[PDB]
């Protein structure tokens, strides 16, 4: 599936993901700046945090409870589309997904 | 990933799924009774309906707008877990997923 990453300082990365890859894996494997897997997908580091662009927020689904716990406690206020990219796994429904990378 | 289908009359089917299969595709390919894909995954026939069970309800996420609309229009019972299985796609987070198959 096609996944787009908004670097709102520089433009949109378009990557071709495979099914079952986590969003964080598709970013770190395609050199998308701003996503780092410090804790390796354990919902501790919150460094992989991404923002689902509005149209896709219902598709992707709200954050899991562990995500919601972490994202409401570590740093920036979360919104409807805020997710840990390590918790979002690519699948056919997500072809064309647009996500924004919280950046500098 | 492992998926479990409850026939509440009969027991629990256990199936090994692959990433990127829809849950409906998992049910129909492994002979899980009560799941029919009449419209073939276009959110019309609603004969693929399931109910996510237990703590999987947050993991999978609520129904998408097309599912909610269809489940409203057809008067189908909808709980927090109610999904069109054709709209739910297997990915690594769902290993162990338990869903209820509404049966007779
Ligand atoms: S990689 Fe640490 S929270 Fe996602
Ligand atoms: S197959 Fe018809 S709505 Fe799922």
């Amino acid at each position: 599936p096609r996944v787009v990453f908004i670097d709102e300082q520089s433009g949109e990365y378009a990557v071709d993901a495979q099914d079952g890859q986590s969003l964080m894996e598709v970013a770190t494997q395609n050199g998308v700046p701003g996503i780092v897997a410090e804790c390796g997908g354990s919902s501790v580091c919150a460094t992989c945090r991404i923002e689902i662009e509005d149209a896709w927020v219902e598709i992707v689904g709200e954050a899991n409870p562990d995500e919601n716990d972490l994202l409401q406690s570590t740093g920036e206020p979360m919104t409807a589309g805020t997710r840990l990219s390590c918790q979002v796994f690519i699948d056919p429904s997500m072809d064309g997904l647009i996500v924004r990378v919280p950046l500098p």
